[PDB]
């Protein structure tokens, strides 16, 4: 990983780790913008599709006119570590910000920054 | 009419949509107020597979902070539209995560008012 | 009092629940009414990224049979919950898709009753 | 594909191609059960997260208490053919229905079943 990508691994462990455990809100995300800033947020778990962390990121970057995201990650709660984005993440962020990369696990279980687009091989169109 | 915290989440929120380029996909912003004193902003992320509205973010945002429990939530969306009532799946989220939160509505005279969040879902569901 | 109809679209959306393996994945049952008199009935698809409620399972049930208009609506929950109240997403869904419909929910007194979906979201959100 | 998985694509097909032309109703989806069940559905858009297709077929699918779903596709109206499930749809079906295949179109536009862990690399 780069300086910046092991930065957002750090801002998301912080942001989940500094809140009380709970199961409403136990993920956090940091993406970076192009423009120099780095966005958290945690998710909000409701079965009516409550938004994943990384959703919560997109809209407070959005809020902030924070145009391209460029690399985000999800951190779990109680340690858990990078978490790969969920396929509904993965249909938003490559739909609204096609040259991202997110930060995810290899088959050694190190961190790696992969482009959207091949999270989503065959992708919906 | 509103309290004077309640008309600052209205500012806030219009700032926040005036502040950023006129969007299909982020069209709408939001502010609530927390017992804390902070208020939180968000705007939507719009996508088929249930992208969240405005409300959602700020409630992640919110959580994010360990804000105190939100007690007032505001919508305010692009175009110059003003006050936007929640719409239904962000109404159930805010009753089922937070009870005591009231929606800032517009009355039949198009004046500000503010809800218990209850009194927009009668015979509401209750997530168990 | 309810309908006829109406009696009947709770007594085959409660067979449809109850039919099923006990389950936390399907765990609601809804039938509907269509203007034609025909009745679909699905169960939800629990889901975190917002699986659909076993009332938006029928709607597409319905849209699959060229339903046209829905008129009613309602939903029955497993291990003998019997009926319970659309919840928010499924009331914005229905007033939008199915601005005609309603939905039978518990009255105060606990007795069955067919309500307009407007009701159900007052103050609604309108664009 | 087999016969039972080229059945899947014409079900769909007849089943969008059956109903009036719409907007909110513009997708449908045919999947198979284990035990040869065929379960069909239509999509019902809606911006708070309306279900695809697929999502219907997984509740009327559900509705029969067909146990395991083994295919399933998507056929768009409008005669647009194979449909890959989108990125919430593969979440859904993985977790589900982990032994689940889902048709798509190769390269050369030529349907074929791939298995829903290669449709979700380093699948949450
Ligand atoms: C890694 As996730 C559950 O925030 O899509
Ligand atoms: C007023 As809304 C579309 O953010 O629920
Ligand atoms: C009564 As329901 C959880 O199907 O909206
Ligand atoms: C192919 As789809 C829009 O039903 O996931
Ligand atoms: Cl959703
Ligand atoms: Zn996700
Ligand atoms: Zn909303
Ligand atoms: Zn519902
Ligand atoms: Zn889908």
């Amino acid at each position: 990983l780069s300086q910046e990508e092991s930065t957002l691994i750090e801002r998301a462990t912080a942001t989940i780790n500094s809140i009380p455990i709970s199961e409403d809100y136990s993920v956090a995300s940091a993406a970076l913008s192009s423009d120099g800033r780095i966005f958290t947020g945690v998710n909000v778990y409701h079965f009516t599709g409550g938004p994943c962390a990384e959703l919560v990121v997109l809209g407070t970057a959005a809020a902030a006119a924070a145009g391209n995201l460029t690399c985000i990650v999800a951190i779990g709660n109680e340690n858990r570590g990078i978490l790969s984005p969920c396929g509904k993440c993965r249909q938003v962020l490559l739909d609204l910000h096609p040259g991202i990369k997110a930060i995810v696990k290899d088959s050694d279980g190190q961190p790696t920054a992969v482009g959207i687009r091949e999270l989503l091989p065959s992708g919906y169109v």
